[PDB]
């Protein structure tokens, strides 16, 4: 309704556009998280039988589904819809989106999809962060650029498996964007700054932690 | 070992990407028939992740008396799915009334009206009642509707793709809902054997063929048994 009455009435349409996008994987993406929490807490208390167990095991595969649906639903609005009427600063936003949803398909995949899907995101969110570099002033800053940077790093530590050069790569952003600081940083600058030194202060710790990801 | 499900997947992309291609590249003139699109979507796949929750709705009652709080957030995600679908819903056809005329080519008129017999259809699985009942009959209209015009301007429209997905519709429409799963059965035969009486040993559309498979399995389907 938001989106739709300011539609009704391109540049940061596209972004509002692909802000809903983003919704659309992310909502479900939420809601099935809710139900494998549930699901191991129930577990671990409880044999059920083995009626129960599969329709649980149903249910979970529903919801894979419908993730993997909107995410390539998604990811092909992008490639044909919003591309090539993106400026760069859209462009970015929607790179760094295809690989969150590279990400979240290869949550659920496995074997060989599950690596071209990781494979994908490591290219995205490179490409993403090196377009970033290059237009926005004060990078090191920019919110755009800490979430791709934030997201990143969530792929690093868990999906590629290396905690320590994940919590290096956000040490070091988080470094650069202090080294920047005068030249106040924006409310959004600062939620992801918090979220990065959360994650590390988990990590240091030896514990995978939230992995709190970007709210956008 | 379902090489079947890797490829009934794969056709709900496709469809997905075609719902969005038509409203998008069929107008005369958008953002908002992109969104009105992208929304169908979603209310598809919000849709879909709930099926088990409403087709094993009796087992879940069940284990609520010992398994409550699990039950009860599988209960409040239906709650929440379904006021979204709703909601939603609504969202696409007021997009698609306030565009339709703006859609020039017959064709496209037929699938946005088809669409909202797919949306009403949607409320309708969800509401209860009367409210139910004029969902059902909502989508009834917006079939016949959408019928009527692919019979007046589409070119040899008893094989044509779009006839017949409007066809399946009203079918599952009627099989489900109206609990009529007989008169679908016929309603399902009469569309195949029009449809066959089209074409030499002319080849039909891969969608058409597609389609006319998938009518043909659920009438022996149910023929049998």
């Amino acid at each position: 309704k938001d989106v739709i009455k300011v539609l009704t009435e391109d540049n940061s349409l596209i972004l509002l556009l692909a802000g809903s996008l983003r919704n659309r994987v992310t909502s479900i993406r939420n809601s099935l998280k809710s139900i494998k929490s549930q699901e191991e807490k129930l577990r671990k208390e409880k044999s059920l039988n083995n009626e129960f167990i599969q329709v649980i095991e149903d249910i979970k595969r529903d919801f894979e589904e419908s993730i993997l649906l909107e995410s390539e639903d998604v990811i092909r609005i992008i490639d044909d819809n919003l591309l090539m009427y993106s400026e760069e600063g859209a462009r970015a936003f929607c790179i760094k989106l295809k690989g969150d949803l590279m990400r979240y398909k290869a949550e659920i995949l496995k074997d060989e999809e599950k690596n071209q899907c990781i494979k994908q995101a490591v290219e995205f969110y490179e490409d993403a962060l090196q377009r970033e570099r290059s237009f926005l002033e004060k990078y090191p800053s920019d919110p755009l650029y800490l979430a791709t940077i934030l997201n990143y790093t969530i792929l690093k530590y868990d999906l590629l498996g290396n905690p320590e050069g994940a919590m290096k790569f956000a040490n070091r952003a988080i470094q650069a964007a202090e080294n920047s600081r005068s030249d106040q940083f924006s409310e959004n600058t600062e939620k992801l700054l918090k979220i990065l030194r959360d994650n590390v202060s988990q990590w240091e710790q030896g514990c995978s932690g939230l992995l709190t990801s970007a709210f956008f």
